[PDB]
């Protein structure tokens, strides 16, 4: 398996990939963020292990950042695979009510903080978060860096297929994508969980795949 890779992509922002193998696909690519204010750093979505979580953050530590928060973007572990470590050592973990409660169904530990805004500042001015509603899962959600005009799509961005349909709500997908898109047409860049960085367009390709998908499911 590949080393855990951090990359800079501009000033506050740095792209994290973690690569684990998963029954089914062989070695999956995941790329999450990490969002500096000032001397503050912001998990988006945790690596696969908590052993990879740990090299995130003593990688941000050493350089003179504190850990003051994590969100997970969806349940499945490659956004949640470090909540456990990161509650062990009290930074903060934060998902959305229903994220919470799909961890729980499924055996797995909970996020320390959850919320029920649909669209909301994590950080003032600096870090949103938006639900555009079931996709890849029932409570997928995205972050918007408005500075950078970055958009985190995480694992509902598929621009060159669906990938693992067991959860996704194919009915719901294309419109929730059209509500993503109405939003976020300012994006110069999009990160997804699992696929290269691209412009605004990867948002219209990940439409495109959902009606495709959604025709070939019926
Ligand atoms: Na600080
Ligand atoms: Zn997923
Ligand atoms: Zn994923």
């Amino acid at each position: 398996l590949p080393d855990l890779k951090i990359e800079k992509l501009e000033e506050g922002v740095f792209v994290h990939t973690s690569f684990e193998e998963v029954n089914g696909w062989g070695v999956v690519t995941k790329h999450g963020l990490v969002v500096l204010v000032n001397t503050d750093a912001y998990l988006i979505d945790t690596p696969f292990t908590a052993t990879d979580t740990e090299k995130l953050v003593n990688w941000f530590v050493e350089r003179g950042y504190e850990i003051k928060g994590t969100i997970s973007s969806h349940f499945h572990s490659d956004s949640t695979g470090g909540i456990e470590w990161l509650n062990s050592q009290s930074i903060p973990t934060y998902a959305s009510e229903l994220t919470n409660e799909l961890l729980k169904k499924s055996g797995k530990v909970q996020a320390k903080y959850s919320f029920s805004e649909v669209s909301y500042w994590l950080v003032k001015n600096k870090i949103e978060v938006f639900y555009p509603g079931p996709g890849h899962t029932q409570d997928n959600l995205v972050v918007w860096l408005p500075e950078s005009k970055i958009l985190f799509g995480g694992c509902f961005i598929k621009p060159h297929g669906l990938g693992n349909l067991g959860d996704a709500n194919l009915e719901a997908w294309p419109k929730s994508a059209k509500i993503l898109m109405s939003k976020y047409g300012k994006a110069k860049l999009v990160v997804s969980s699992h696929s290269e960085k691209g412009d605004a367009s990867l948002m219209k390709r990940t439409w495109e795949q959902a009606l495709k998908g959604l025709k070939e499911s019926k």
